[PDB]
């Protein structure tokens, strides 16, 4: 423990934000337990890597080229543009190549590498130039693809720093409810349960005493189950209800080390404001505040769970129906004895797994030791292609064995780098309905880290996210998130700081040029200079040389452009930040738009915008463009965050600010004016047309289904290219989502008629939404799990079906085309009802 190493571990805690060694709001040692079984993970990911690959983290794809992008290049031949000193010259390259075909073989035509200009991404490593992720991104938006012809980043950069009996007791199981203690202020009851998996075994009460900053028991509660029934990973789970619920704490009865958990415990509660939140094993870390509950478990020594070691016809009928059934749809007890009874043919169907695991009694020993046996032999499972949708039902809240769930990490091994890039987020926030700490899904996400560079930057924002305003998954995360930093690399470590150094000192601007200023949304003339004015402050000597883009790990964002900073017109009042691109080489001197925000839960709009980015590529696989634009956004803080700037878009609203004015007299002709007159060449206005009609109905497709598609006109964007989307994911009149008149009339029918385009949106509608419907099942549990691990308000059985609903389960294929169209048609049928309502609701105040 060298001197040296004593400050490593401050260090860290800052990359962290949260200090891993205050063993202040702990019971056990399962979190150190943790800190020191991911030690071999990742020394094991860490000196296994490619020092060489890992360097330059090239970012690319085995999935095959889209229509739209295959069915685009020049027959069979590219153009990039290689660059270097000034000089440049373009190749014929064709699409099947390779980083080492070209370079190579054009070296030998007038021992190095190829970078994107302007970024941190390098094209090397032997795959088809076509399978790089960025190329692809210029195929897209139609672009060159300009290189530096540049030497290998130096590998050395990444260097990393010096590193008694089982199932013999029958009794039943008790707990010593001593008594609940309040700080600070009708009757009051504790309710002890047995859970697993947010599946309820046994519960018992107390009787009814008087709620009183002390309220005494010393009742033993008897309980039903038994000693040897306790699955590993049951849970205690203490609640206490009013004369309603209000505080809840957690226990797991089986410990890390597989110990009956024993003695006294004085657990501080959490208190209610259903969700993953009260699923957490972690106590309150408010010792002054909080209710606190004092139990006691029976004495014993030192029990310990072993580590194990053809039908009717219309039967058959009767289990596939239950099977091809959605996850959301529960199951009868009829159902769960059908397809326990037939284990092994339920086995057979991996889409039975979740279904089939959920019909087990995880309250019975024999059961459970029967489970493990089905397990042991799962030749269908392992080698099914892999199910994402499928693999993430295995990993939520309604599975508390490591067992289960770590077959759905098994089958996630198999995902490219880049589809684990495509579900981080949603895997991250999936490790909060992990029964422990230290979990096959908790090391997955620590490999997949250390092992690439791209994910591991986002990784770290992620974890990084919920450590910071997360008091129920903050330990965790933060012992998590240590073991990643602990192998990525220095170069990285020091990516990361300067990353940090950055957004904290932004963070203090942001609240500070919020407090000077009230009601008064509007941007006082003497705040304006606060920000120029602070801003500044920070580029002398404060703000490093060139931090990294955290939503755009790729970028480097220079120093500022005071200039062209301010402050929104936000009634929270956001702030506007521009920066120059640290990267000489990019060829141009476009800024960086970033925006940080308060008062908004930057959370939530990350979540929704990652689902996003699941449907266009969703879409992909079935060959469809939705020109959706799923814009940065990470989340930092509590209400605190950065957004990425979309360059040349404006607020649908404004458009019609514009035109109008400061009333809801909304005109058709609007929109339609403001792309033609933005575009210039009678060309770019068709194609700006094109845009708004794929970009519109990609946005009132997956708005629909998540259900947020009802939303105020400012809510909505567009840019002078035609691209639409929406923003700010943070008895009555409503609607399915936004299909105004003034868009319908860039589509051809200001009335109510029809058009070359508005039939081109119709098709391109359903042939997106039965795209999802194709996927109902992965969107379904996503969603779930997006509500359960996201939404804070208790999130209801009746707001997760939503998406059972909009996605229309069960009604056929054929009803489904029409039922989109006819929600369309919904809209038309109320053109500016619902938008002049928003208006008269909130520009009114009514
Ligand atoms: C304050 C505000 C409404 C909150 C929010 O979520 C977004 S998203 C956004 N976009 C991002 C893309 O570029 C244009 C602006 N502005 C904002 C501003």
């Amino acid at each position: 423990m060298s001197e040296e190493s004593q400050a490593f571990q401050r260090q860290l805690t800052a990359l962290i934000g949260y200090d891993v060694t205050d063993v202040s709001n702990v019971h056990d040692d399962e979190l150190e337990f943790t800190r020191r079984g991911l030690v071999t993970p990742r020394m094991a990911e860490v000196a296994s890597r490619d020092p060489k690959l890992y360097a330059m983290h090239p970012w690319v794809t085995s999935k095959p080229l889209p229509e739209y992008l295959w069915k685009k290049i020049a027959n069979n031949c590219i153009f990039i543009v290689i660059h270097r000193s000034t000089t440049s010259q373009t190749i014929k390259v064709s699409p099947d190549d390779t980083p080492g075909a070209i370079l190579q073989s054009f070296f030998t035509k007038m021992d190095f590498v190829l970078r994107v200009c302007g970024r941190d991404e390098y094209l090397v490593g032997e795959t088809p130039i076509k399978n790089f992720q960025w190329v692809r991104h210029c195929l897209k938006n139609g672009e060159e693809i300009h290189v530096v012809l540049d030497t290998p980043p130096d590998p050395a950069l990444d260097e990393v720093r010096k590193e008694v009996s089982l199932w013999d007791c029958d009794r039943k199981f008790r707990v010593k409810i001593r008594g609940i203690d309040i700080p600070v202020l009708l009757t009051v009851f504790v309710e002890a349960n047995i859970q697993h998996g947010q599946q309820v075994l046994c519960q018992r009460r107390t009787s009814p005493k008087p709620f009183t900053e002390e309220v005494l028991w010393n009742v033993w509660l008897e309980f039903s189950i038994k000693i040897k029934d306790l699955p590993k990973g049951a849970l205690l789970n203490l609640q206490i209800y009013c004369g309603r619920l209000l505080y809840y704490v957690n226990l797991l009865l089986i410990d890390h080390r597989f110990l009956l958990r024993r003695g006294e415990y004085v657990l501080h509660m959490w208190q209610i404001s259903f969700n993953a939140d009260k699923l957490t094993s972690a106590t309150n870390p408010d010792k002054e505040n909080s209710m606190s509950i004092s139990i006691l478990l029976d004495n014993y020594c030192h029990p310990i769970a072993l580590p194990k070691h053809e039908m009717p016809n219309q039967l058959r009928k009767q289990l596939e129906a239950i099977i091809a059934t959605d996850p959301l749809n529960p199951l009868t007890a009829e159902d769960k004895e059908l397809l326990w009874h037939f284990r092994y043919e339920s086995l057979k169907h991996p889409k039975a797994y979740p279904k089939l695991f959920s019909s087990v009694k995880w309250g019975q020993q024999e059961i459970v030791a029967k489970t493990y046996q089905l397990l042991a032999r799962r030749e269908v499972w392992d080698q099914s292609a892999l199910d994402v949708g499928l693999t993430m039902q295995l990993l939520d809240c309604n599975f508390s064995d490591e067992n289960v769930r770590a077959i759905a990490v098994q089958k996630l091994e198999s995902l490219e780098d880049d589809d684990v890039l495509h579900y981080l987020l949603q895997l991250v926030q999936a490790v909060k309905f992990e029964p422990y700490h230290d979990s096959a899904l908790a090391r997955f996400l620590l490999k997949r880290g250390l092992r690439n560079k791209r994910i591991g930057h986002f990784l770290f924002w992620f974890l990084r996210s919920e450590i910071a305003q997360s008091r129920h998954y903050q330990q965790r995360f933060a012992v998590i998130l240590e073991a990643y930093l602990r192998g990525c690399g220095t170069a990285m470590l020091h990516d990361f700081t300067q990353q940090v150094q950055v957004i904290e000192m932004l963070q203090k601007v942001t609240l500070d040029i919020k407090s000077l200023s009230a009601e008064k949304y509007d941007v006082s003339s003497q705040v304006i200079s606060q920000l120029k004015q602070k801003l500044e402050n920070l580029q002398n000597s404060q703000l490093p040389e060139s931090f990294r883009v955290p939503y755009d790990p790729g970028l480097k964002a220079g120093a500022l452009a005071i200039e062209k900073c301010k402050v929104m017109a936000s009634k929270k009042k956001p702030l506007w930040l521009e920066f120059k691109c640290a990267d000489p080489t990019a060829l141009s001197n476009e800024t960086i738009g970033i925006i940080f925000k308060h008062g908004d839960d930057l959370r939530q709009d990350m979540l929704i915008l990652q689902i996003l980015r699941i449907m266009e590529s969703i879409w992909e696989t079935e060959s469809l463009d939705l020109c959706l634009l799923p814009y940065g956004c990470i989340s930092t803080g509590d209400k605190i965050g950065m957004i990425e700037i979309v360059k040349d878009a404006t607020t649908i609203a404004k458009i019609q600010q514009s035109t109008v004015g400061n009333t809801g007299a909304f005109k058709d002709e609007v929109l339609n004016h403001w792309l033609k007159e933005k575009s210039p060449t009678e060309e770019k206005f068709q194609a700006a047309v094109e845009r708004f009609v794929y970009s519109c109905a990609g946005y009132c497709v997956a708005t629909f289904v998540l259900g947020i598609g009802d939303r105020h006109n400012d809510n909505i964007m567009i840019t002078e290219t035609g691209n639409l989307f929406h923003i700010d994911f943070g008895n009555k009149e409503r609607v399915p989502f936004v299909l105004t008149p003034d868009f319908l009339f860039v589509m051809g029918t200001s009335g109510k008629k029809t058009s070359p385009h508005f039939q081109k949106f119709q098709d391109i509608c359903v042939k997106a939404y039965l795209a999802l419907r194709h996927h109902t099942n992965l969107l379904i549990i996503l969603f779930s799990m997006m509500l359960m691990t996201g939404m804070p308000q208790l999130t209801s059985k009746e707001d997760i079906e939503y998406i059972r609903d909009a996605l229309t389960v069960g009604k056929n294929e054929e009803d489904a085309k029409k039922y989109f169209l006819d929600q369309i048609e919904v809209c038309r049928d109320k053109g500016w009802t619902v938008q002049f309502n928003w208006f008269l609701h909130l520009v009114l105040g009514i």
